C-alpha cells in the first residue's frame, strides 16, 4: 500500500532509468510479445519522461489507437544489488502498461496517472538487462479518465452518408473528456534497493492538535503530531526523529515494532513552526530501523497544520481562508503530459507572480515533484483523481466502481503527508442530476467514495466533488460534499457574451447555495482568450472580454460571505482533441501555452494582490 | 584528457544529480563565501538541467549580471563509496563555475558549453554531503561567445542625455552575438564511480581504411578499424570486443598495456556494415581491463565511415555527399539553453520529415545525448566551438587565444568517436577582412587553430570556420578551410527585399567561389517570418517572402556543380537579447519556437524530398 518515493541514502540507492529508449508502434488490440524476448527490431528513439505523441513528427501518434512498446537496457554493478531488495518503479505509464524483464512478464498496471512498481529481485541479472515496457493508451466506458465506446467525443459536432462512413471509419479514442490523450511513459522509471530482511515500506505522519496558535498562525504553543510506520520483510524497534528547518532535531523518539510489522505513536512539539500558505515550514520525519555502517533509514518531509470546515469557513491553522487560483494541467509544448520540473518551478513561480495561493490538480494526480514543490513553496493543492467524463453507465459497472476505489486509495496513499493538500476531490463533472432515479443513483455511487476519502486519509481532510453546470435543483450529490466545488460558465457557455444576464443568473444559484448553508467556491470559470484579439468593447474570445467577465463575476462572488474561493479555468491553454469549439486547444488559459500573460492575467494578479489568504471573508 | 560519458556497467555505477535543487541569486561580481558552507538561506527553487534564467517569473533573470549560486544534498550507501574512486561531473555550467563539496572547494571551470569534473574521493563523506555550485554569466572581451566589455548589444539600436546616462545605467552582459546569455547549469550533473587502481579513462576509435565499399555504400569488403584506450590509476592487458547492431561479437583481440598507460591498435572487420546520413549502423567497442568481483569495463559505440574533401567534392564513404539542413540553437520556452532529450528527440524526427540530413551546433558544443541520438539516426553534424563574436580585439589577447585552444581540444576530446560528425568549425562570423594587416592578423590567430583541429582529431576530419557575410576579396582566410561555409543574406541584411539584385549580387559572389577550388556550401541564409503574416506579393517578415527567399537563392545554388550543400539559418525561431530587430528573439526559422512548419518549411520539404544524399551534383 505504501509507496514511498525513492530515496537514497546509506541503506538506499536509487538508479534512475530515464534517458532515450527504444520505442515502436504496435497493434489497435495487441503487441507481438516476442518483442520482450529480443532488441526491439527498427526502433524509433523515444524520451523518457514524456508523452511519445508529440515527440515524432514523422508519425501521426496523435492519432495512435492502443498499444505502443518501450524499450531499453541497463547493467549495475553486482555488488550493488548483492543482498538487497530489487524494486523497479514506474511514476506513471499512461494508461494501462505490462512490463517485461528479461523476457519474463513481472506484471501488469492500469492507473495512468499514479505509481506502481515490481519486486525484481529474482528477475534482475549481471551484465545488461533487457526491459521491455508495452503501454496501451485506450480508454473507454471502463476506463477513468472515461472513454466513449462510440459516437463522438467530448462537446463534439441523420444523414445515411454520414452513417455508412463513421461506420467504416478508423477507431480512435473517444474521450468524455476536454484534454488530449496523452499517452506513455509520462514519468521517470528508475530501479531502487531496500534491506531485504526488513525494510520501511510506509510512513503517515498527521498533524493531530494544535494548542494555542499565534495570532500571526505562524506559531503554536503545543503541537500535537502522530507517525505510523509500516515494515516489510521477515523485540525489535524503530527510532523517530523530528528535524527542524535547520536540521536540529527537536524531538525524537523510539518505538516498538509490533506485529504486520508496524510502529505508531505521538509526538508533542512546543512552538512549532506551522505550515501555511504563502508562508511554508517543513519539518522532517527520519525513521531509522535499528538492529561504518548501520540499518534501514526514510526521510519523510512534513509541514505541521490542521484543515477544518467549519459551517461556512474553511480553516487553515483555525483561521479563514480563502482560495485564489485556477485549475490547472500537466500540459507543454513537446512533453505533453510528461512530467517537466524546469515548467513546475517556473509555473510555481508564476503562480506567485499572479498572488494567487492554490490550485487544484484537475483531471488527475499530478507528478510527486509537484507537490513537494508546492509543500517549500506555500501553495494550496485540491488532490483529484482521474474521474472525469463519469455519468450512469459507469455507476453500474462494478470494475469502474473498483478501479475509483483504486484511484483514491491510491491518491490519498502516495500524497498523504503533504501540508500542501488540503482537500480531496474525487470526481470532475459527473452526472449527478435529472429526473426518476438517476439524482440517487449518482447519490449511492459517490457517497461510499466519499466515506472511502475520508477514512483513508489519516488526515482526515475535507472532500469534494467538482460538480458540473447542471441543474442544481436536481442534483442531489453536490450539496453533500465537505465544500461545495462549482463549474460555472454562465455568459460563456450560455447567455453567450451577455455579463450582465450572467451575473443575474450567477446570483439567482448563489442565492440557492446561500440556502445550502455549505461553504462554495468556484473550481472552474472562464473564457476561451486568444492573445492578440482586442477590441474597445470586448466580444468572446477577445482578452478584454476574458478581463471584463472576470471583472464581472468576481465583483458578484465577494458580495457572498460564504464564497470561499475562486479558482478559474484554466492556468493556461492546454491542448485538447481537435474539434470546431478548439482554437489549437483549449484557450480558457489567462496565460498562453508558453506562460505569458493575457490582459485578464495583469488584472487578476491586481486583484489577487489585495486579497489576504486569511481572513478576507 | 578524456572525458567518457559516465556510464554504469558491473564495474561502475552512475548516481545523477539532477532534480530541483536551492538557488540564490548574488552579485554582480561577488558572492558569500560562507554559502558553500552551509544551507542557503531563504532559497529558491531550481531545476536542474536549465537555464535558470526563465525559471522565476517573480525576478527578471535574464536582466541578471554576474553570480548565482545552486546547492543540494545528496547521501549514497557507503558500501557503494568503498574502495572506489568517485568522480563528479559537470555536463555544463555556463559559463564558468566554483564548485564545493561539504565546503572545501573542488575547484573551478570556465567554458559554458564543455564537461568538466572533480574527483570527490577525499571529500565525501558518509550520510548527507552539501554540493555547492556557485555560476558565472559574465561575458565580455575575453570570453568564448565573446561579449562587449561596454556600449550596446549585438545588432543594437554623442547626445550628451544619451552619454551621461549610460554611464550610470545598470550593469548588463553586451553580447557580440545573436542568442541570449542563458546560464546556469543547463546539462545534467553526475556522481560516478571508477574502480581505483587502474580505470579507463579515455578510448578513441578509427576508421583508418575502407577496401571495396560496396555500389550502394551499405558494406565494404574490409574495414580497417584502430583503437587508441588511455588508462589512469596506479604485464597488464584490456580486452576489446567489437560488437556489431544485434551485440553479436564480430571481432575480438587481447592487447598490452604500456607506459601514460596506453594500449593502441588495429582491428580488420570483413563485410563491415557502413554508417551513412539517412542509414546509420552503429558497433560497439567494449573495452575490458583484464586482472564474484571483476575490474573495469565501458562500452564505446561507433559507426565505421570515412570522410575525405576530394577537389569540389565532399566524400562520405567515398560517395559525394550533399549538405541539407540548418544551423540549430538549444533553445526552447522554459529551460533555455537547458538540455531536453524530448526535445532532441522531436527535432530528429522533424530533420527527418524535412527530408533534410545535417545541422550545425550552432554556435557551441550541444548536450552529448544529441550526437548519440544523431548517430543511431542517420544525421551528419558540423561541431562548432563558441567562438563566436570574435575580431582584431580578440586575437592580441592570449587569455582568448588559450580559452579558443581549450574549446577545440575539449570539443573534440569529447565528441571525437561519433560518425555523424563530419567536419569542425572552429569559429563563426569572426573578423577577417579589411585593409592593413588585419586580415593577416586574423590568417595568423586561425590557422594554427585549424592546424590543432586536425592533429586533436585522430579521424581527421575536414575543419572549416564559418565565415560571415564580408568582403571576400581581401578576407585571405576563409579561401584556405577545407570547405568553405558561408553565411549569406543578399536580399535581407542588404539589397533588401530586391531578390532579382540579390541573386545578381549572389551570382557576382559564386562567380569568385568558382575559381577557389575549393567545396563551397551555405552554413546560413534566411529572413525573419512571422507566422502568419501573409501577402499575395510576399513583403520582408511574410511567410511568403521566406518561401521565395529560398526558392529563387536554391534555384541558383542549382547552378554550380562545386556547391555541395544547403544549410540554411535557422532551424527554428529562438531567444535573442531584445531589440529592435527581434521580434520575440530571432524568427529566421522555418519552425516556430513551439516546432511548428512556416510555409517555406513545407517549400523546402518538398525541395530536399528530391535531392537525394549522394550523387546530387
Ligand atoms: C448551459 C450548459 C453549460 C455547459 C457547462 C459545461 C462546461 C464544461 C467546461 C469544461 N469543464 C472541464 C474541463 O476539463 C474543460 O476544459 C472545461 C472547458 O470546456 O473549458
Ligand atoms: C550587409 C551585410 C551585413 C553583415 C551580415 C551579417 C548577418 C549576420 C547573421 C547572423 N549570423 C549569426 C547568427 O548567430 C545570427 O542569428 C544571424 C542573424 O542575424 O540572423
Amino acid at each position: 500500500n505504501g509507496m514511498l518515493y525513492p530515496q537514497s541514502n546509506d541503506s538506499r540507492i536509487v538508479f534512475p532509468l530515464d534517458g532515450v529508449w527504444d520505442f515502436r508502434t504496435a497493434g489497435e488490440d495487441s503487441y507481438p510479445a516476442e518483442w520482450a524476448d529480443a532488441p526491439l527490431p527498427e526502433p524509433l528513439p523515444m524520451a523518457v519522461p514524456g508523452s511519445y505523441n508529440d515527440q515524432n513528427d514523422e508519425l501521426n501518434l496523435r492519432a495512435h489507437y492502443g498499444w505502443v512498446v518501450y524499450q531499453r537496457s541497463f547493467a549495475v554493478p553486482s555488488r550493488l544489488v548483492a543482498g538487497q531488495r530489487m524494486i523497479l518503479r514506474f511514476d506513471a505509464a499512461t494508461h494501462a502498461a505490462d512490463v517485461y524483464l528479461n523476457g519474463q512478464l513481472l506484471g501488469s498496471h492500469f492507473g495512468g496517472f499514479l505509481p506502481f512498481e515490481f519486486d525484481v529481485t529474482s528477475a534482475l541479472h549481471a551484465g545488461e538487462n533487457l526491459l521491455t515496457v508495452a503501454v496501451d493508451n485506450r480508454i473507454g466506458s471502463s476506463t477513468l479518465p472515461v472513454g466513449n465506446d462510440a459516437g463522438t467525443a467530448f462537446m463534439g459536432s441523420n444523414v445515411p452518408a454520414v452513417a455508412e462512413a463513421k461506420k467504416h471509419a478508423r477507431r480512435q479514442n473517444l474521450p468524455n473528456f476536454d484534454f488530449f490523450n496523452f499517452a506513455g511513459l509520462n514519468r521517470h522509471v528508475e530501479l531502487y534497493t531496500t534491506p531485504a530482511d526488513a525494510y520501511i515500506a510506509d510512513i503517515a505522519i498527521t498533524t493531530e492538535r494544535l494548542d494555542h496558535i499565534a495570532g500571526d498562525a505562524c506559531t503554536a504553543a503545543n503541537a500535537l503530531i502522530a507517525y505510523d510506520v509500516t515494515f516489510g520483510g521477515d523485540g525489535r524497534q524503530v527510532r523517530i526523529s523530528i528535524l527542524d528547518g535547520e536540521g536540529t532535531v527537536v524531538a525524537g523518539v523510539t518505538a516498538d515494532i509490533e506485529r504486520t510489522a508496524k510502529a505508531s505513536g505521538e509526538i508533542a512539539i512546543r512552538d512549532a513552526k506551522l505550515w501555511n500558505p504563502g508562508a511554508a515550514y517543513l519539518y522532517t520525519a527520519v525513521a531509522e530501523l535499528l538492529p561504518s555502517r548501520i540499518i534501514d533509514a526514510y526521510r519523510q518531509t512534513f509541514g505541521i497544520r490542521t484543515v477544518e470546515v467549519s459551517g461556512t469557513t474553511f480553516l487553515i491553522n483555525g483561521k479563514p481562508f480563502y482560495f485564489k487560483g485556477f485549475g490547472k494541467h500537466e500540459d507543454s509544448y513537446f512533453h505533453g503530459r510528461g512530467t517537466d520540473d524546469v515548467l513546475n518551478v517556473k509555473d510555481v513561480s508564476l503562480i506567485h507572480w499572479l498572488h494567487a495561493n492554490s490550485f487544484r490538480t484537475s483531471h488527475y494526480p499530478y507528478a510527486e515533484s509537484m507537490y513537494d514543490l508546492c509543500d517549500r513553496e506555500g501553495i494550496v493543492i485540491i488532490d483529484e483523481v482521474p474521474a472525469v467524463g463519469m455519468s450512469w453507465l459507469q455507476y453500474a459497472n462494478p470494475l469502474v466502481a473498483e478501479r475509483h476505489r483504486e484511484a483514491i486509495r491510491g491518491m490519498i496513499a502516495r500524497d498523504k503527508n503533504h501540508p500542501c493538500i488540503v482537500m480531496w476531490s474525487i470526481a470532475n463533472e459527473p452526472g449527478l442530476d435529472g429526473d426518476g432515479e438517476r439524482p440517487r443513483q449518482a447519490y449511492d455511487y459517490f457517497r461510499p467514495l466519499y466515506e472511502l476519502a475520508h477514512a483513508s486519509d489519516p488526515q482526515n481532510r475535507p472532500v469534494t466533488l467538482v460538480c458540473c453546470q447542471n441543474d442544481y435543483t436536481t442534483d442531489i450529490t453536490e450539496r453533500t460534499m465537505d465544500v461545495v466545488c462549482i463549474n460555472r460558465y454562465y455568459g460563456w457557455y450560455n447567455l453567450s457574451g451577455d455579463l450582465d444576464a450572467a451575473c443575474h443568473a450567477l446570483n439567482i444559484e448563489l442565492d440557492f447555495w446561500e440556502n445550502i448553508g455549505k461553504p462554495v467556491m468556484f473550481t472552474e470559470y472562464g473564457a476561451d482568450t486568444i492573445e492578440g484579439i482586442h477590441g474597445t468593447h470586448g466580444e468572446m474570445f477577445s482578452e478584454e472580454f476574458q478581463r471584463d467577465y472576470y471583472a464581472r463575476i468576481n465583483a458578484e462572488i465577494d458580495k457572498r460571505p460564504w464564497f470561499i474561493g475562486e479558482q478559474l479555468w484554466n492556468f493556461a491553454d492546454f491542448a485538447t482533441f481537435q474539434g470546431i469549439i478548439r482554437v489549437e486547444g483549449n484557450r480558457k488559459g489567462i496565460l498562453t501555452r508558453d506562460r505569458q500573460p493575457k490582459m485578464a492575467a495583469h488584472w487578476l494578479r491586481e486583484r489577487w494582490a489585495g486579497i489576504p489568504d486569511y481572513g478576507y471573508k
